[PDB]
């Protein structure tokens, strides 16, 4: 006779443009799941309009992101994304803490911090981008689902994240237009 429990919290897409709109500094993390939906081109649109808002948005790659060595950054590069703003795990995750926004698209196993808080778990040391340190994370997936590894991830249940539930390209496209709103 055992339980426990755990409590996420889910945000609009009109809050999201909230957040990504009174935001300076955004950084971006995509996973397989911005492979899957094909929503290279809609975030793509989206870098570029906060970008010529005076936003600093930069996208911060794993290097086993997705399902191929480099994938993202060639999905990416194929939208039109300019290569100095995609960077590096190692060389942007010192950022995180001093960043407002973090939209992590598609991405959970690579931004799993069960990798540093449970000493027990199967990625366990495992370098992961530190999301869960900036200031506000929104989750951008179908739901709180498992990634490749099949592990729960804590951020999902974090006071600093929010869950915005839907098609990572369908996601991507409306907010795109709601910041073209702007
Ligand atoms: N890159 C290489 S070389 C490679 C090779 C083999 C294995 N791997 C492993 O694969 C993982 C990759 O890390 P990651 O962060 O990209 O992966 P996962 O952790 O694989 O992330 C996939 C996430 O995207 C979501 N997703 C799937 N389709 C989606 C869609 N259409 N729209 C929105 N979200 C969608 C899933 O959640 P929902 O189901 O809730 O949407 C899922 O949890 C690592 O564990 C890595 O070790 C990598």
């Amino acid at each position: 006779p055992m339980e426990i429990s755990g409590t996420h919290t889910e945000i609009n897409l009109d809050n999201a443009i909230d957040m990504i709109r009174e935001a300076n500094s955004i950084i971006i993390t995509p996973g397989y799941g911005l492979c899957a939906a094909k929503a290279q081109y809609p975030i793509a649109d989206l870098v570029k309009m906060l970008t010529e808002q005076g936003k600093k948005v930069r996208f911060g790659i794993h290097p086993v992101a997705g399902r191929m060595p480099g994938q993202l950054n060639v999905l990416l590069a194929e939208a039109g994304v300019p290569y100095d703003i995609v960077l590096e795990m190692d060389e942007i995750n010192h950022d995180f803490p001093d960043t407002d926004l973090v939209l992590v698209i598609g991405a959970n196993d690579t931004v799993n911090s069960a990798a540093q808080e449970d000493p027990n778990s199967i990625i366990a040391g495992m370098p992961v981008l530190e999301v869960w340190k900036s200031k506000q994370v929104i989750v951008m997936k179908r739901s709180l689902g498992v990634g490749y590894a099949a592990v729960d991830n804590p951020i999902f249940y974090k006071p600093n994240t929010a869950m915005l539930l839907g098609d990572a390209k369908k996601t991507c496209d409306a907010l795109q237009a709601k910041v073209r709103e702007s």
